[PDB]
């Protein structure tokens, strides 16, 4: 396989400083007339000139308007296209070409392709190279002047980045609009859309300067009433750019647009922001709650990339965390704010504690700025987001909101309107860092290692007390696992936010203050601690680690009932959750492998469910917190802590938990799903697009979390209230009136009634579709062949295959079946895809990411279907890289 090397970059000897584009859509085919003025740059060394041009059909080519002609002054593969050096100009020239693309049939949805009745494009990361010839990188930044023309009445609206600075007609019943976009940028960053579109608009007026923005969203006709949270989204967006960052928009105009075939869930084309639908539409009668969440955070998001990627942009694909790093941390700063609800950095510590830790531990593990890759697009991951994230939130934990904001506004002017690498942010934050130490020597040449060094650290403790000293130390150790990335690993600058609470009365003792961990060990101690505290460590999920607390339970449980921060509360209650679930599992593990008659398993801490009871009683306690105490850590969490696992075992073990839990606390649970009814279900701004009540959001969560424990339970008569929830207008929970429903014979009686509740909107058919396939039903594997053929169909929606049959895949028992029959109906439905979408393919491959934690019969089971996968013929190079990267072999 051709790979691609972090240290090889080396700047064109070529630049391209306009384009000029006419894009002429047609029935059956859309014709692209491009321009490059170009010139030659001070690397050039007379090589041919080489453009990235992927399924173009030629026309024309030329330069200086000298027609080129195959064979004799280019070669062009269906990839390249090569000017031979002596026709390439060596000063100042045009490149002119013609070629021909179709959209119509590009179900790979990268390049230009149609969604239903829009034309629309993805260039992120080369996709631009299926549109026309450029050198396709994000260091050949360049000013576009834009032509779109279609026929009017089936495309009578005509986007493209940038202002629009003329329409006209063209005989035929055609028409074309003009774009000029005048802010330099990279080809990934090129949009046009064209479409029988309908909007929403407003004007914002930035903070400082008072600039009038017009911002436009955009939708099919049928779904232009969900356009109004979006648009609420966006203001809120600026706003918070603006307040925290001092940062405005920089164009008249935004417009947002939805389309229904999308590989991802949006993005940040300049002035043109382009989204999945299930990340831009909702609305409160047609949509569950998470949509309101997923909407601000998506939009919010691609908002911040307008600066964090767009106004400074990445020199090379190797440097992505430097934008999609960042801009997470961004969006989950935007999202904190915005919701003022602890369970929200919970979610993220949640995703990354599950996803990107089993990633990081896995055959796929990399730093978060890789040094290799085949196909740039295997490398949006968890890891390079979402621990990105953490990297670049680390940095503000270490600094503080002050001199962080001082070290941002370093590196995002410095940067502005041009490349950068992740270096260059270090070194803006390093600047700071001098400052905020007032000592120039100061430096954050070890924070590196967090971009370099792949693997999850682990961080232990142990504890001491002097009483007649009144004096405490914390000695803190670190290691990271060796790897295929570097068989010596670093000890990390590890930022350890801390408190110390009083077990008497719960009390703090200490300022928090935020250890700076930067050797392998190190002992910290603390004066006039006047009795021994329980210490509240890595407050905020404050380093992405693997922490042994080495408290007791007794302790935790303390620091779940009195400690403030919300994470190590969390976190006291999920280690807890652990130490049961290893000794239930490694008990039945035993029972099953020594076949005996008989055995014991160790009961839940009496105490532990008598705090759970304590906080869920407790008037004054927050919802959202609740629904994650009475919830066990997710599977993939729960992975990473065993080896040989034993699928079949495990869901026995959380089984047993849940069922013990219940047995005490199934009173307490219904009381509260009564309780909680008028508050949650109260339709305040139930017809306000543009206000969300997140706490009350929290609520609903909480009581179908609480519904389902007790659905499976078969608390007596929960029946009636599965009934009665079914008939509230909340689509939260009238679907999970379906979920909780499978534990009885009305499930299929549900089922048909929130079919036809859903059938009329195409996302929320989605969400229906999801909630099936999530069903815990012992026929799950015929729901699933009903849904194929009733259903799903032959669709070519990545969100209709993503919805039937992802949720599937994380049900313990039925995927994990002994036969392998849930692996091999996974594997053929990512060899079907990939004959269409690799992209969607490669997402699919998710459930085999663990395939070397399982025991060896699995292992085996999941490793003939990857290696069946392998030898498909013309298997695309996205899925070949990351089967053969997966199964250790590149
Ligand atoms: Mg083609
Ligand atoms: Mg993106
Ligand atoms: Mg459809
Ligand atoms: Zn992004």
């Amino acid at each position: 396989p051709k790979i691609h090397y972090r240290k090889d970059y080396k700047p064109s000897g070529f630049i391209i400083n306009n384009v000029t584009l006419n894009i002429n859509i047609h029935d059956n085919e859309t014709i692209v007339r491009s321009v490059l003025d170009m010139d030659i740059s001070k690397h050039n060394v007379g090589e041919d000139l080489v453009f990235d041009g992927v399924g173009l059909k030629i026309n024309e080519i030329s330069i200086n308007n000298k027609k080129l002609v195959e064979g004799e002054e280019y070669t062009y593969d269906n990839e390249f296209l090569t000017i031979f050096s002596k026709f390439v100009p060596k000063s100042k020239f045009a490149f002119s070409s013609e070629v021909i693309i179709h959209p119509e049939t590009n179900y790979a949805l990268t390049g230009l392709y149609k969604s239903k009745n829009i034309i629309v494009s993805q260039c992120e990361a080369t996709g631009f190279r299926r549109i026309t010839f450029f050198i396709d990188r994000p260091d050949m930044m360049a000013k576009y002047d834009v032509t779109v023309t279609a026929d009017k009445e089936k495309y009578p609206v005509l986007l493209s980045n940038g202002d629009k600075v003329n329409e006209f007609e063209i005989p035929g019943g055609r028409h074309g609009a003009r774009f000029n976009d005048p802010h330099l940028k990279p080809c990934y960053l090129f949009a046009v859309v064209a479409g029988d579109l309908k909007h929403l608009s407003a004007t914002y007026i930035t903070k400082y300067t008072k600039k009038k923005v017009e911002l436009y969203v955009f939708s099919e006709e049928k779904y232009v009433s969900k356009l109004q949270w979006a648009l609420e989204c966006l203001k809120k967006s600026m706003a918070f750019d603006e307040d925290y960052f001092g940062l405005e928009y920089d164009l008249s105009r935004l417009n947002l647009v939805a389309v229904s075939d999308f590989n991802v869930g949006a993005m940040e084309n300049k002035g043109l922001n382009i989204f999945n639908a299930n990340s831009l539409l909702a609305s409160k009668k047609n949509s569950i709650d998470f949509s309101y969440a997923r909407i601000l955070t998506v939009v919010g998001h691609e908002y911040f990339h307008n600066y964090t990627g767009n106004r400074v942009t990445l020199r090379d694909w190797f440097q992505l965390t430097l934008k999609e790093g960042l801009t997470v941390h961004r969006e989950n700063l935007f999202s904190e704010e915005m919701t003022k609800t602890v369970t929200t950095r919970l979610s993220h510590v949640d995703l990354l504690r599950s996803v990107q830790f089993l990633e990081d531990s896995s055959p796929l593990s990399h730093p978060i700025r890789p040094e290799s890759y085949v196909s740039m697009e295997n490398f949006y991951t968890t890891t390079v987001y979402d621990k990105g994230s953490e990297v670049m939130r680390m940095y503000l934990t270490i600094l503080g909101e002050e001199y962080y904001k001082k070290g941002f506004d370093i590196y995002i002017k410095k940067n502005d309107g041009n490349t950068a690498t992740c270096e260059d942010f270090n070194y803006a934050m390093e600047q700071a860092y001098k400052m905020k130490k007032a000592d120039n020597s100061a430096n954050l040449n070890q924070y590196l290692l967090w971009f370099s060094q792949s693997g999850t650290p682990h961080v232990s403790f142990k504890y001491n007390y002097d009483a007649e000293k009144k004096q405490y130390s914390i000695h803190v150790n670190q290691y990271t696992k060796p790897d295929e990335n570097q068989k010596e690993k670093k000890p990390l600058f590890i930022p350890i936010s801390v408190g110390l609470i009083n077990p008497e009365n719960g009390k703090e003792m200490i300022s928090q203050t935020t250890l700076e961990l930067t050797k392998e060990s190190d002992t910290f101690v603390f004066n006039n601690i006047a009795v021994k505290p329980i210490p509240s460590l890595f407050r905020g999920f404050s380093a992405p680690v693997y922490i042994e607390d080495n408290l007791t339970d007794e302790e935790r449980i303390l620091l779940l009932k009195y400690d403030s921060d919300a994470f190590v509360r969390y976190n006291s209650c999920t280690n807890i959750y652990m130490k049961q679930i290893l000794m239930n599992y490694n008990e039945f593990l035993k029972a099953k492998n020594e076949k005996l008659e008989s055995f014991n398993l160790t009961p839940v801490n009496a105490q532990f469910i008598d705090a759970i009871k304590y906080l869920l009683e407790d008037p004054h306690a927050d919802a959202g917190f609740k629904s994650y105490i009475v919830s066990l850590p997710q599977d993939r969490y729960i992975i990473n802590f065993v080896s040989n696992l034993d699928t079949d075992v495990l869901a026995d073990t959380k089984e047993y938990i849940y069922k013990q839990i219940g047995d005490k606390l199934n009173d307490v649970y219904y009381k509260m799903f009564k309780s909680l009814e008028a508050k949650a279900d109260d339709l305040t701004y139930f017809n306000d697009e543009s206000h969300v009540d997140f706490d009350q959001m929290n609520m609903r969560t909480l009581r179908n979390t609480l519904l389902s424990l007790l659905s499976k339970a078969q608390y007596p008569n929960i029946l009636n209230e599965i009934i009665e929830h079914s008939k509230s207008p909340y689509p939260s929970n009238w679907l999970t009136s379906l979920s909780v429903s499978a534990y009885f014979d009305k499930y299929f009686e549900l089922y048909d009634k929130t079919y036809k509740l859903s059938k009329d909107d195409e996302l929320l058919l989605q969400e229906w579709l999801k909630t099936v396939s999530r069903s815990d039903r012992k026929d799950i594997y015929e729901i699933l062949k009903k849904l194929e053929n009733e259903v799903l169909k032959d669709s070519k929606n990545p969100n209709d295959i993503r919805a039937v049959y992802l949720p599937f895949t994380n049900n313990l028992r039925r995927f994990h079946d002994i036969s392998g029959k849930g692996y091999k109906l996974i594997a053929e439905v990512i060899t079907k895809t990939d004959k269409f979408n690799p992209m969607v393919a490669t997402q699919l491959c998710e459930p085999f990411k663990l395939w070397n934690k399982l025991d060896t019969k699995r292992q085996e089971l999941m490793l003939n279907e990857m290696n069946t996968m392998l030898q498909e013929p013309n298997i695309s190079n996205n899925l070949k890289e990351y089967l053969l990267r997966l199964t250790n072999k590149l």
